């Protein structure tokens, strides 16, 4: 019935959005923001954060290779 | 220095969970719930939801496209 035309998104540390235009001409603008942070190292020990909690700098370094913005196109003939 | 080797996501109506693991072996986990949803009409009147109302079955069917699981591996060699 409807599907998906155009996307594109832009997260940033804590936070991230979503737009999605579809075939019919209406458009979705989701925001969303990080609840909860789990990070498992190499050797095995698991470590939670939650939504306040501060990030060492390690983690924000490897949280920062997260941070994208993407763009998708429906490009007909 | 760091970079990312897998990754893969699910993504629910109202949330959505992502899985990354980096060449040094440590794994990230993000939860995260939607703050707010806009949609505007193919006419151009707008619409904000916020990040627990309720949502229209209309708006519902549209999210649920939005609703996806991804997963990608390198391969090297």
């Amino acid at each position: 019935s409807v599907f998906v035309k155009n996307v594109g998104w832009a997260t940033q540390l804590t936070s991230g959005a979503v737009w999605v235009q579809f075939n019919d001409g209406s458009q979705l603008v989701v925001q969303a923001g990080v609840s909860s942070i789990s990070y498992t190292s190499p050797n095995g020990q698991t470590t939670r954060y939650g939504e306040n909690e501060k990030l060492p700098d390690y983690i924000k370094q490897k949280l920062q290779c997260l941070s994208s913005i993407l763009l998708m196109f429906s490009n007909p003939t």
